[PDB]
């Protein structure tokens, strides 16, 4: 296993409908491995002066690194918002096979 | 972009409350550009001897990777417990306008 | 502090149960220092053919990073599915204080 | 220190007077802290299916790593060779002070 | 680019013959993209309880990250000494067009 | 092998007389596993103003990254310059059986 060649990419989405369609698609078009959907989230941003909370849901996309790029322009279209957060970190070390496994289902 | 230069920050709160009131200080200070909220959280560690359980929040705080220090200064300060959880994680990749807005609204 | 040197591991577990079976385990044999539980997660993935949903529950395990290796032999050993997924982020900055109470309470 | 804020980029060269000249030129232009020379370098490459050997010399350029791109663009720039070698490779730890002068005199 | 997914190795061989052979080796075997010659480097490290100092040469050899391992194995085998030096240091930034190149030619 | 727990630490010192007596020194005090020197270096900086070269003789040097506050520490002590040169680079891959004796010869 390669450092940081698999990464867990984090994206947040406005509800369960949409992250679960998101989610679906990425793994359909082999972008990403697997997806987990943390729901019941809480985003807390400054907007126009003042600071707003929203209800969110946050996915953790566990995908090879050399796809992200790939996995970033798909989530752009598709259109959460203007501008989708999507943020990637690199599994340093793991389960091997597992590692193996997410490389084999994304190739 | 440069890799690792925005950070997602881990924070642990004994309840949404105090997560609420960390997350709104910080953005308000320019320390992060936003805050997540997972709630529901189980706790599970060593405490004298024994084995504990407790209802927590976590926060998942994404920052320019220069301001975690004074991030962690600042949660320090507030924080109800003697030593509190924070762990910034490095991103690696992600979208990149996402990323320089995170930079715009902490300078 | 030496960047890194302590890592957040992430394990999906079927339920509740097993994932509180194997973090007060990790704890009580040292393997990490904590571990938070996030649940009422759902996975997706492809079942062989079918795109599949199931409830899960994540743990992040807070460690030292020499530790990892150790630590998934372990929940390997252990985890219901064959192939268990173990993946380690390693934390590059932190508050110190708790950083080396991760390291204190995981020496050996 | 912010670990990896720094960088020491490597910049192979095909004689000492234009390393020397690349070298006066990006601290001159505040890209860089400062520049080792190493000398009496042999490169080993392909080129057609034919492996080279030439006379090189190696710059060891420490700098910020957000100025790493404008140091390439400058490089690229005042480069002999149409594809120049330009690698970054991040500062984990080190001296403060001297990380920290690295920093000072090139902001 | 992917952060990473480019690294310079550097090996030590005790003379300019050996390092030449392996040099030339791991390019036509498609182990590496090139390798940097360092001469005269003198050595320091502890041998059955006194202090040695030998003449050695060192390798800087660029190549992808995931061939690290190949490249290894294949120094490990040839190389004189026992316990070869073979350290990987990962290529966060660079000029995209050698970082291509790289790749291009180990793929 | 846990990825970056051996560093490659780079010193630059005035000649090679001081760089050979340092190394001698981190060996014996056991801060260093080994160390590598690069002679006939010129370096090049800015100094009140006006840009200087210096001959100078650069020290790669291999060690457990939890030491390298320990060796910057001695280095700084024994060090000539006011401001000493001390930056490592983790290093991601490599020979196991070699990072295991740069961590045996250092415990
Ligand atoms: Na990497
Ligand atoms: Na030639
Ligand atoms: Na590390």
């Amino acid at each position: 296993y390669v450092p940081g060649s698999v990464s867990a990419a984090f994206v947040t989405c406005p509800n369960e409908k949409v992250a679960k369609e998101i989610a679906r698609a990425v793994v359909e078009k082999r972008l990403a491995a697997c997806v987990n959907l943390i729901p019941q989230i809480t985003s807390i941003y400054e907007w126009k002066g003042k600071i707003e909370e929203d209800s969110e849901v946050l996915m953790m996309i566990k995908t090879q690194s050399s796809l992200v790029p790939a996995l970033t322009d798909f989530v752009r279209s598709v259109h959460p918002y203007e501008v989708a957060e999507v943020i990637a970190l690199p599994v340093e070390q793991g389960n091997f096979p597992y590692l193996q496994w997410v490389r084999q289902v994304t190739e």
